[PDB]
DNA sequence: GTGGATGAG
DNA sequence: GCTCATCCAC
């Protein structure tokens, strides 16, 4: 073209962390540390990623290796099933509470899987504890947050990344970085860092075309080009070219000091992102460019219900609402509504007023169908581009313990297991806090069960700390006096055995 | 006040 | 399955 398709307010948009995700240019990176409990217990183990563990609770399997999986398991078999699929299957237990004690800890070597009665983890007197992966996720964290300004922790195992800043000021101003022997980007992209230097554009204006020597810059990881398309055709295509090798120094960060191998699909949206990061694991990369990404959302593996909110029941009252194809549903609704996202708000509002449409049950707003068809018409075409927002304060936090046999028949078992949950919900207070870092303290606690016949019973109330500070003793003292108050209540009535017991923390004064 | 519904997968 | 924090019609 005479010009590039970009305007310079575009891409010098990418320096700023709260409006970089909205320019065109946006490259947005989706890493996810697969398998992620069995590579926790595969590291601490000291085993390989190419062996066949299974991480364990109880008899079911809550996460499965990819060397495990080469045998068919997955999390749907029990270990007795999947150790007929592989005998030389390593599942390794979580760690567990012991009902009564403060502390977790892991008994490698024992499991319902091994034969010997002497080496069995009771599922009765037991607890699972998750600290360990949510200790090793903050480590992962850590490294992501000093890797880049702007870290989206989207869940246990998973991260967005905004590489904007980074990779504006990789094309603007690195003079180390160098394409071949003898080509560095400094020369290779010497008219556009002197135009921007020299400030006589307007922001409005159009980038000037690539110049060729930048063709030669390459992509690490998968590219995904069905149709073979030109890798390097226009800046949007230089920035994601930098952001790859970016992405795989982070990655490789990951690998070098805690052990875990990552998946990861950069993009110009979150939502390509994370399609992306899923297309091939473990250990892969995926690039998706802005011309391939109708190639990428047509590629025959994705429908609208593989997006990131539609995966549940609103996704499939989508289908029947808009009378979407079980095939190719995306597609569907590019050309369905092929000019505007009016259209489709129109359309959306008539069957918002029909006759069979449930106001009631329904999960679709209609006040908001403004919002859910823009959300619908540019997720079609892959242009859907969400902010990371950083996640909002904890509400709420909760440790409980559902009750067979007859392991909770009375006060003192009760108060055993108010132990572990204290013990577990000050740990997650401290991983909070890390977080956060501001200081996190619950000002109410309130215990709750079901008795015999699954009645609830429940006692909420404050919780006052002789310090300044949280003090765990604090909590399981007013856990154990509701505890009480709640059998006083239950006298000549159904209740124990127990058969569920909670603790939940509220009221949070983060300072 | 909260049971049950909701999201990944 | 199942886990979890969160939201809101009842
Ligand atoms: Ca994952
Ligand atoms: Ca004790
Ligand atoms: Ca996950
Ligand atoms: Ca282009």
């Amino acid at each position: 073209g005479r010009m590039s398709k970009f305007t310079w307010k575009e891409l010098i948009q990418l320096g700023s962390p709260s409006k970089a995700y909205e320019s065109s240019l946006a490259c947005i990176a989706h890493i996810d540390m697969n398998a992620f409990f069995a590579q926790v217990e595969q590291m601490r183990c000291g085993l390989s990623k190419e062996d066949p563990v299974v991480c364990v609770q109880w008899n079911s399997i809550i996460a499965v290796s990819y060397a495990a999986r080469k045998y068919g398991i997955s999390r749907m078999d029990t270990i007795q099933e999947a150790l007929k699929k592989c005998s030389n299957l390593i599942p390794i237990h979580t760690a567990v509470f012991k009902k009564g004690e403060d502390f977790w800890q892991y008994h490698d070597g024992c499991g319902s899987w091994v034969q010997d009665p002497a080496k069995q983890i009771s599922v009765e007197d037991h607890k699972v504890s998750l600290e360990p992966y949510r200790r090793e996720s903050r480590k992962a964290l850590k490294i992501f947050k000093s890797a880049c300004d702007l870290v989206e922790r989207a869940s246990i195992d998973e991260v967005f990344l905004d590489l904007g800043r980074i990779c504006f000021n990789m094309l603007m101003f690195d003079n180390e970085y160098e394409l071949t022997g003898d080509l560095k980007l400094k020369d290779a992209l010497s008219n556009i860092r002197e135009a921007f230097i020299g400030g006589n554009y307007d922001i409005n204006s159009h980038l000037p075309l690539i110049p060729e020597k930048i063709k030669s810059l390459k992509f690490e990881g998968d590219v995904f080009n069905p149709e073979g398309r030109d890798l390097i055709t226009d800046w949007d295509d230089v920035i994601l070219a930098l952001g790859s090798q970016v992405c795989k120094g982070i990655r490789d960060s990951i690998k070098d000091i805690l052990g875990y191998t990552t998946s990861c699909g950069l993009s110009s949206t979150k939502n390509v992102c994370k399609l992306a990061s899923n297309y091939k694991k473990p250990d892969a990369q995926t690039i998706v460019k802005n011309d391939c990404l109708l190639d990428f959302l047509d590629c025959g593996k994705f429908e609208i219900t593989s997006f990131w909110t539609l995966g549940g029941v609103l996704g499939k009252e989508l289908i029947d609402v808009l009378d979407l194809p079980h095939e190719n549903s995306i597609k569907h609704i590019r050309e369905t509504w092929p000019d505007n996202a009016g259209q489709l708000k129109e359309f959306l509002d008539a069957k918002v007023k029909q006759s069979d449409y449930d106001r009631s049950t329904s999960n679709i707003d209609p006040l908001k169908t403004a919002d859910l068809a823009e959300k619908l018409f540019k997720l079609s075409r892959g242009r859907y581009g969400l902010p990371l927002s950083s996640r909002p304060v904890v509400k709420s936090m909760m440790s409980n313990k559902n009750l067979r046999g007859k392991s909770c028949n009375s006060i003192v078992d009760c108060i055993s297991w108010l132990e572990v949950f204290c013990a577990e919900l000050t740990s997650r207070i401290q991983d909070l806090e890390q977080e956060y870092n501001k200081i996190v303290i619950p000002r109410t606690v309130s215990i709750s069960l079901k008795t015999k016949s699954y009645e609830v019973y429940r006692k909420s109330g404050p919780v006052a700390y002789k310090g300044i500070n949280f003090q765990s003793h604090e909590l399981l003292k007013v856990g154990i006096k509701f505890v009480t108050d709640l059998d006083i209540k239950g006298k000549n009535k159904s209740y124990y055995p127990l058969t569920k017991l909670s603790m939940t923390i509220t009221n949070f004064d983060i300072i």
